[PDB]
RNA sequence: CGGACACGGACAGGAUUGACAGAUUGAUAGCUCUUUCUCGAUUCCGUGGGUGGUGGUGCAUGGCCGUUCUUAGUUGGUGGAG
């Protein structure tokens, strides 16, 4: 009840992610990948095929979330605003975390990992 | 581009930087082209708006300077004359 709601929010303040239309499916080629997250709304079944092509045989875990636009208020391009339009992003389908930087509430997402995925 | 900002568009399922080789050039200017890797919201597109200019106008001006002007010249106050 803590995993899906707020402990992924606390890993998004100024952490490393993907951003824009040229590096979303990029960070799997690097040896700095912590917890990543992929949408269960992807219009092609080859993009999600491409991200599981690496991580399923390696040390990297995807979280299946609802869509990518709802990750748009997660990535950092702030469109929820007082005098601004609350629909400006078409958000990311695959962001990663290079590094946590702080250790407030990061145990709970990795506790989700080795609880069932072993 | 060294066109700031403001709005909209473009916009993670593909906005934008940079670049080896070669016809390509005056030029090892990725200038353009063929091919293809790379850069991480930085931008790019449109519209308003700045901005820059050894661009005009010295008869729109300021400031400085030259000149009649190297000669002795100039002016109020108060009385007097009109
Ligand atoms: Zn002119």
């Amino acid at each position: 009840n803590t995993a899906l709601q707020e402990v992924l929010k606390t890993a998004l303040i100024h952490d490393g992610l993907a951003r824009g239309i040229r590096e979303a499916a990029k960070a799997l080629d690097k040896r700095q990948a912590h917890l990543c997250v992929q949408a269960s709304n992807c219009d092609e079944p080859m993009y999600v095929k491409l991200v599981e092509a690496l991580l399923a045989e390696h040390q990297i875990n995807l979280i299946k979330v609802d869509d990518n636009k709802k990750l748009g208020e997660w990535v950092g391009l702030c469109k929820i605003d007082r005098e601004g339009n609350p629909r400006k992003v078409v958000g990311c389908s695959c962001v990663v975390v290079k590094d946590y930087g702080k250790e407030s509430q990061a145990k709970d997402v990795i506790e989700e990992y080795f609880k069932c995925k072993k």
